[PDB]
């Protein structure tokens, strides 16, 4: 597994893809809808690439698609870390106003998928790429769940490096092999 | 061309100037007043010391008149700052309308056109081109609708501009590494 | 010495730590109480299953008074970290006043003075110095006032220590970036 890091706007994804290639057969896995309908977009005007490519909307259990069952001709695209921590907050919380969260409790929780995730990408045949986002290299955040978010992102992205076959970072479309 | 980029005080602003060398005509061309103010100053002190003629230009729109194709392959440009250009055109784009009503698409391709104007006109020039840029998206999400826009602007204007750098400096604590 | 970098939460004191290997003495100078906290915590945790003798201490000050010219070129020290050494010099260098009142600029040179007496003490120094700071300029300027000079000095030392560092690091999600 490869994991593609960057900032905004880094042009990551184009990169992330351009990993990918021509393994005919591929699984998109979209954190949010919004990333989900882009793909889905593409894929219809796309007649043009010979590849049939495949989307799924999710950021929860993801050892049921990064399954085992997957030819290693198959290849994973799977985008974007920080929308999937940004989620699991919102629920971990749960109801509840972000000044009352057990930061130290939802971090936890986090992991687990984390492993998960971590631990479905060593059981699959197939080809996995994860794309995620440097977001500590500004200032220290006032708000209070930002300053969580950063913390939590950035140990976060830490585990996958290490799981990490090979580290891309990429810096104004340009990328870089870290591992 | 040659694209430097890096942080806030990441020295790439003294990085780029020593890519350009030992240059016998330089001309700089600063976003701003500042930059142009700021550099004016300095040239009046190395202009005894060193024997290379520097002198300057205050221009973040239609670069094409100064990046020309009747200039030496031995001249020089060095462009700073291309982020402050971006904002610059911005707010002439937007003209005298409060930011929230700004129509960001189209203010974008503006700045599209106007980069690739640049790009273009870099592409033609024999003297060598150094375009100092800003890194700015690797921190946290904006709440300000203006800026979270820039953020974005900014990156993709950025990505555009490494496609067609023949070389890519990234500058850390004011050390430079060469990504392309 | 050597100096470290990178974002928060990038794993810069692992890596740190992975650099000095196994001196037999190592001193962990803490530039906050929860700097030290931790770094003696983890200290007790891992006191048993590693030889070398680990220490801790608070300083962010007069670094010369812990960094001498008496020590084994076997002896290790890792200082962390730089930034949360600037902001703390701030604070006492504007102290009473609101930082609305603050000379930056009058500031800046104390500071600087201080960074010296560091960096002229690591040369005299004759066991490995590893220093951690903080990548703070890769965002959008902020409208905070104090922010905006912080980030901006934070910045300027930066380049100060590495200009002198003999090896500079770069740690980016845990992986290190040999860049100088």
């Amino acid at each position: 597994m490869i994991l593609v890091t960057g900032g905004a706007r880094s042009g990551k994804s184009r990169h992330a893809e351009a990993l990918i290639g021509d393994a005919p057969q591929v699984l998109y896995i979209a954190t949010s809808q919004i990333l989900d309908d882009e793909m889905a977009a593409r894929i219809q005007h796309h007649d043009g690439r010979p590849a049939h490519w495949r989307t799924a909307e999710c950021w929860r259990h993801l050892d049921t698609l990064i399954t085992a069952d997957l030819a290693p001709d198959d290849a994973i695209l799977l985008e974007c870390i920080t929308t999937m921590v940004t989620n699991l907050l919102f629920a971990l919380g749960g109801e509840n106003d972000p000044e009352q969260w057990d930061y130290a409790a939802m971090e936890r929780a986090i992991d687990d998928e984390i492993q998960i995730l971590i631990a479905a990408c060593q059981r699959c045949p197939a080809k996995v790429v994860l794309v995620t986002n440097e977001v500590g290299m500004g200032i220290v955040p006032e708000n209070r769940l930002a300053r969580h978010f950063r913390d939590i992102a950035g140990r976060v992205n830490q585990r996958l490096a290490a799981a990490a076959d090979e580290v891309w970072l990429v810096v104004s479309g340009i990328g870089v092999k870290i591992k």
